[PDB]
C-alpha cells in the first residue's frame, strides 16, 4: 500500500511509531487501516507542532494513558481547573486551559460542532487541509505565523497524498 509507504516517507519515525503503537495495542493493523494510520499521524504531528510553537504548552496527546492522566491530574491539582472527562490534546499555561485539537477533511464548522458536542471547559481548535480553521470564541491561541505553518504542513500532506492518488480515499474516510 502506497498509503503505508507515504506515511513512512512523510512523518518522522517517532510520530510513525507512536501512531503504530496506538493502533497495534488496540488490535488495529496499520497496514489494513491505512487511512486511520495516516490520520493519527497527521493529528499527532499537528499536536506536536502546536506545542512546539510555545514551554507554553503541555502535550497530552501521544503519551500512554497513565502518563496523560498523570499530566492532566498534575495540572488540575496545581491550577484548580476542572478535570476533563476525556483526554484533551494540550494544556495552555498562558490561558490556563486545555485544548482539543481537531484536524478535518470536512467543513471546519462541522468538525467543530462534533468536538464541542463531544465535550466542558476545553478550548477547541480545528484545522482543515484547506487552510481553514475554527476555534472557540474565534480565539486562535497561536500567532498567525505558527498557525500558517500548521496549515502549510496540512495542505502539503493533502497534496502529497494527491500526488500519490491517496487523497480521494483519505478524504472520504473521516
Ligand atoms: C486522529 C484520529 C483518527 C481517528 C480515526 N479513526 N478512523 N480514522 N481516523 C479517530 C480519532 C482520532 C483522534 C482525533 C483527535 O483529535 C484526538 O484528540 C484523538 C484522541 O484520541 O485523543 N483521536
Ligand atoms: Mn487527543
Ligand atoms: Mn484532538
Amino acid at each position: 500500500m502506497a498509503m503505508e509507504d507515504f506515511v513512512r516517507q512523510c512523518f518522522n519515525p517517532m510520530i510513525v511509531e507512536l501512531a503504530e503503537k496506538a493502533m497495534k495495542e488496540y488490535g488495529e493493523d496499520p497496514k489494513i487501516e491505512t487511512n486511520k494510520f495516516a490520520a493519527i499521524c497527521t493529528h499527532l504531528e499537528v499536536c506536536f507542532m502546536y506545542s512546539d510553537f510555545g514551554h507554553r504548552f503541555e502535550i497530552i496527546e501521544g503519551r500512554d494513558r497513565i502518563m496523560a492522566w498523570t499530566v492532566v491530574n498534575s495540572i488540575c491539582n496545581t491550577t484548580g481547573v476542572e478535570k476533563p472527562k476525556f483526554l484533551p490534546d494540550l494544556y495552555d499555561y498562558k490561558e490556563n486551559r486545555f485544548i482539543e485539537i481537531g484536524v478535518t477533511r470536512r467543513e471546519v464548522h462541522i468538525y467543530y460542532l462534533e468536538k464541542a458536542n463531544k465535550i466542558e471547559k476545553t478550548h477547541i481548535h480545528i484545522f482543515s487541509f484547506t487552510g481553514e480553521e475554527m476555534a472557540t470564541k474565534a480565539d486562535y491561541t497561536l500567532d498567525e505565523e505558527s498557525r500558517a505553518r500548521i496549515k502549510t504542513r496540512l495542505f502539503t500532506i493533502r497534496q502529497e497524498m494527491a500526488s500519490r492518488s491517496l487523497w480521494d480515499s483519505f478524504r472520504q474516510s473521516e
